[PDB]
């Protein structure tokens, strides 16, 4: 179809698949059981980003949803890719900072909204609800901030520097990237469609690969990840 953004679905799918490649070498190489677990889950937010990002290249993950008078291009394969990543990348913070059972619940189902409410209101057809459904999964967002900032952070306290100094790194990255995810999506494509398609495109590869390989190198390369 050779539309205006197919360039930056094929450098995300690059992007993603060369950071797979090296943390499965990376963790595959280990010996370190109880350092399986931070590799495997790390490995897996790449692997996942890169095999939705190929497909939106190949032509799938689209769909035209009707509002605003115009038949508006809705990448869902987006949605297919978050709801596996993101709480994927919430889990090796919470196994950092000795984050508690019922602690990983919550964020994992608070982030089940937010990518739940988040798709149906992408997809919605009365343009004003689109808002409203943004406007719940944006609060799903915050709250799996607050507790990531107030809770972990306060956790990662009982850990050496080593372990306290990597998770607020790994906290101010998911912190910055994760914010700009619902301003994007407000003036884009699937809000106020101020900024194209294309461009749209180009502002999410950005954080999406910051946010996993920027995020999984990080975490395997110091040596928190050493129980
Ligand atoms: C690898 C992908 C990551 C780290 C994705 C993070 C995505 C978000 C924080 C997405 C948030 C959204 C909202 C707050 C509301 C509107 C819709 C979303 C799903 C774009």
């Amino acid at each position: 179809t050779g539309r205006p953004e197919w360039i930056w679905l094929a450098l995300g799918t690059a992007l993603m698949g060369l950071g797979t490649l090296y943390f499965l070498v990376k963790g595959m190489g280990v010996s370190d059981p109880d350092a399986k677990p931070f590799y495997a889950i790390t490995t897996l937010v790449p692997a996942i980003a890169f095999t939705m990002y190929l497909s939106m290249l190949l032509g799938y993950g689209l769909t035209m949803v009707p509002f605003g008078g115009e038949q508006n291009p809705i990448y869902w394969a987006r949605y297919a890719d978050w709801l596996f990543t993101t709480p994927l990348l919430l889990l090796d913070l919470a196994l950092l900072v000795d984050a508690d059972q019922g602690t990983i619940l919550a964020l994992v189902g608070a982030d089940g909204i937010m990518i739940g409410t988040g798709l149906v209101g992408a997809l919605t057809k009365v343009y004003s609800y689109r808002f409203v459904w943004w406007a719940i999964s944006t609060a799903a967002m915050l709250y799996i901030l607050y507790v990531l900032f107030f809770g972990f952070t306060s956790k990662a306290e009982s850990m050496r520097p080593e372990v306290a100094s990597t998770f607020k790194v790994l906290r101010n990255v998911t912190v910055v990237l994760w914010s700009a995810y619902p301003v994007v999506w407000l003036i884009g494509s699937e809000g106020a469609g101020i900024v194209p398609l294309n461009i749209e495109t180009l502002l999410f590869m950005v954080l999406d690969v910051s946010a996993k390989v920027g995020f999984g190198l990080i975490l395997l390369r110091s040596r928190a990840i050493f129980g």
